[PDB]
């Protein structure tokens, strides 16, 4: 038995230094990277505040007490550590739902979400996710023996009064991990389905204007649904529809039909997405930049429509749509597709560590609702302490990802 004290001692401390220095790692790659200074990274901010508090203080709080046999700190610390724990873990849950939905939102409302997202914005969000987890779970843990006016947890265990019925152990693994990720399974199937393609004139007019899967109201308050048109998953034939429509309209126009014969198709597909845009006649209505276009004065065209309300309402569209005439390439919707793809990614990533990590407990949660005490405290052990992994595991799928956040760790462990 001691030969198994020390072996999980110090693997456990091993593994506690590891999750320490890796969260310290981001934390400091973070300060000493402006680059890395995103509204997505803020997110990640939060998860290793999360993760650093369950490496320093909940792996060691656990340890001792598994090694010791018993709890020897008092009932005060152990409803502290407890709250601690449950608090930290449950706001990680909430800073990766957050994070699926940001992703998501960013990739299917250019308009109402993506143009709109600043730190602050982030900073609400993650506060909320931390006040939420903590208002929920440390009264619980440190009052539900004052609710039920005695407290039945034994002087030598350090356990959660009322999850001890399997009932209720069941709900709380529905409403705080299967239905969690549930949804961040399937905000990321949607964030996955629109990775997959390659540049062409769907992705630019989806990067411009985002797909909704049900019908909302525009920003004139009209009905339009998926691709500014005006509920399905297939909205592909649709799409080809209007574009079919709009080059239809475009070629029976007096004054966009020359220049439309005379631009290469890329800038075809720049002036489909400004009909998408505006429309036909609004279109018409740039006759001096759609005749500088026609003579392939790309530099002279592109002045010319930096200089216009188009490129004031929207600036990031315009943008892209000038580039695209003045290069002829796609390089300006090319950049966006692989930032998203990068984003996607790294996702992928903290979403797999989550699910992987946190599944074995909650398995065992559900098999102890479908029996009577069957899974030993053995297992209930290994499964706690897995999920605490998860924290030691997440800078490394930083590491793992994201190019940005590898240079910057290679740069600080060599000291550069
Ligand atoms: C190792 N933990 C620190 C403790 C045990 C695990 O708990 C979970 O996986 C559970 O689904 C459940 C515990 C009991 C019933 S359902 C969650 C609890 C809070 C959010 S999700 C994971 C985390 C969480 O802080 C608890
Ligand atoms: C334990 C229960 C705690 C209950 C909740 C109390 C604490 C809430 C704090 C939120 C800070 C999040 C706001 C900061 C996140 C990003 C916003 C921002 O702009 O931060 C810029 C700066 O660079 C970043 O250090
Ligand atoms: C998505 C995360 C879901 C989190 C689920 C939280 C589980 C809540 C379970 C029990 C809380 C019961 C109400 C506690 C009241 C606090 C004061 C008291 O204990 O009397
Ligand atoms: C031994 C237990 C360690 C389990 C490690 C789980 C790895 C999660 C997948 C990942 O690396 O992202």
């Amino acid at each position: 038995r001691l030969w198994e004290v020390i072996t999980i001692a110090a693997v456990t401390a091993v593994v506690s230094l590891i999750t320490i220095v890796g969260n310290v790692l981001v934390m400091i790659s973070f300060k000493v990277n402006s680059q890395l200074k995103t509204v997505n990274n803020y997110y990640l901010l939060s998860l290793a505040c999360a993760d650093l508090i369950i490496g320093i203080f909940s792996m060691n709080l656990y340890t001792t007490y598994i090694l010791m046999g018993r709890w020897a700190l008092g009932s005060l610390a152990c409803d502290l550590w407890l709250a601690l724990d449950y608090v930290a873990s449950n706001a990680r849950v909430m800073n990766l739902l957050v994070i699926s939905f940001d992703r998501y939102f960013s990739i299917t409302r250019p308009l109402t979400y993506r143009a709109k997202r600043t730190p602050k914005r982030a900073g609400i969000m993650i506060g909320l996710a931390w006040l939420i987890s903590f208002i929920l779970w440390a009264p619980a843990i440190l009052c539900w023996q004052y609710l039920v006016g005695k407290r039945t947890v034994p002087l030598d265990e350090c356990q959660i009064q009322f999850l001890s019925e399997p009932t209720i152990t069941f709900g709380t693994a529905i409403a705080a991990f299967y239905i969690p990720v549930s949804v961040m399974t399937i905000l990321y199937c949607r964030i996955y389905r629109e990775t997959e393609k390659r540049t062409n004139i769907f992705e630019m007019l989806r990067i411009d204007e985002g797909l909704r899967l049900k019908i909302y109201k525009d920003t004139e308050g009209y009905y339009t649904i998926g691709i500014g048109h005006l509920t399905k998953d297939e909205a592909e034939k649709l799409f080809n529809q209007d574009v079919d429509a709009a080059v239809r309209g475009i070629l029976r126009n007096a004054k966009l039909k020359p220049v439309y014969d005379s631009l290469d198709a890329v800038r075809r597909a720049a002036l489909i997405n400004m009909v998408f845009q505006m429309g036909e006649t609004g279109v018409a209505g740039f006759t001096n930049s759609l005749r500088m276009l026609q003579q392939k004065r790309w530099d002279e065209a592109a002045v010319n429509l930096a200089k216009s309300r188009w490129y004031n309402q929207t600036p990031n569209r315009a943008k892209r749509v000038i580039t695209t005439f003045r290069t002829g390439t796609w390089d300006a919707y090319r950049v966006v597709l692989v930032k998203e793809r990068k984003a996607a990614q790294t996702l992928s990533a903290i979403l797999l560590a989550f699910i992987i990590t946190w599944t074995p407990y909650n398995i065992m949660v559900l098999v102890s609702t479908f029996c009577d005490k069957c899974v030993p405290v053995t297992l209930w052990h290994l499964g706690y302490w897995l999920c605490y992994v998860n924290s030691t595991v997440n800078p490394i799928c930083y590491a793992l990802c994201n190019r940005t956040f590898r240079k910057t760790f290679k740069m600080l462990l060599l000291c550069r």
